[PDB]
């Protein structure tokens, strides 16, 4: 008699003009509630993927593909996370270490890859996808 659950669905825009890789959550409550059977912390959430920055040229997350995003769960490289730049806009790519060097990974060559060092922090854990 196990259970489901079903998480809030937040909305984003893209941050700046020629960066559609880089998100901004948009003003308001969540209006979609997605379900799921992965357990999560109460913070989880998901977010719907905008755009090929992440879909592989076999893990890939094609253009309107949710993710779950769970910001109580540490992050390692090999992780999908969702991390914050600047301090308002966020991404989505693998945590990776490039000889050695802690860098987000976008899974589309297309996009650069970004150092996470000072202005870069971990938002949360993907653990799931839709
Ligand atoms: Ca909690
Ligand atoms: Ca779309
Ligand atoms: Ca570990
Ligand atoms: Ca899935």
């Amino acid at each position: 008699g196990s259970h489901m659950y079903e998480y809030p669905v937040f909305s984003h825009v893209q941050a700046g003009m020629f960066s559609p890789e880089l998100r901004t959550f948009t003003k308001g409550d969540a209006e979609r509630w997605v379900s799921t059977t992965k357990k999560a912390s109460d913070s989880a959430f998901w977010l719907e993927v905008e755009g090929n920055s992440m879909t592989t040229p076999k893990t890939s997350f094609p253009d309107g593909m949710l993710i779950l995003v769970d910001p109580e769960q540490a992050v390692e490289p090999g992780d999908f996370c969702i991390a914050r730049l600047g301090g308002d806009e966020f991404t989505f790519a693998k945590l990776i270490r490039d000889s050695g060097q802690v860098f987000l990974q976008p899974l589309n060559p297309q996009y650069p890859m970004i150092p996470c060092n000072e202005s870069c922090s971990v938002v949360g854990k993907v653990i799931a996808s839709q």
